[PDB]
């Protein structure tokens, strides 16, 4: 279930973080414009870029903390507020986050692995609602 998936992701966070983040950028290539250091870099070039690994790790660690603090895939309003108020997110809208969760759920469905994809899609929906409530356009 969803709690086991957090443990699966955390066990190999760097690899899952890098692989899901790349799946996101490759499915929605316009999103790469927000990451001006990752423009014009192949998957293997980014795996060799220390800041890419550090960024993706820090993003997925926070995502897994928000997921673990959720109850029945409902995130805390305080965690949504953190994601809205972050300086690095100031230009974003809820559609950037729904694209990340669409990509994440499709990655999970395609993997060899027994992810609770329906729960990640619900979590993403609930998080988008919470981001909108915390003032994201
Ligand atoms: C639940 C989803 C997300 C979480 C948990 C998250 C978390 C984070 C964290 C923790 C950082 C700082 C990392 C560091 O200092 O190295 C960060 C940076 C950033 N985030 Fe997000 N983020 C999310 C979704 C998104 C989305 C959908 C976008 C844009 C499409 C985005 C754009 C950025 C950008 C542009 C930065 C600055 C890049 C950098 O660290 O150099 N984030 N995010």
């Amino acid at each position: 279930g969803f709690k086991q998936d957090i443990a699966t992701i955390r066990g190999d966070l760097r690899t899952y973080a890098q692989d899901i983040f790349l799946a996101f950028l490759n499915k929605y290539p316009d999103e790469r414009r927000y990451f001006k250091n990752y423009v014009g870099k192949s998957d293997q070039e980014l795996k060799s870029m220390a800041k890419f690994g550090d960024h993706t790790e820090k993003v997925f660690n926070l995502m897994m903390e928000v997921a673990d603090r959720a109850t029945d895939c409902v995130p805390l309003a305080s965690d949504a507020n953190t994601l809205v108020q972050m300086k690095q997110h100031s230009s974003l809208t809820t559609g950037n986050f729904e694209k990340l969760f669409v990509a994440l759920v499709e990655y999970m469905r395609a993997s060899g692995q027994s992810f609770d994809s329906q729960s990640w899609d619900r979590f993403g929906k609930n998080l988008v609602s919470a981001l909108s409530s915390a003032g994201m356009k």
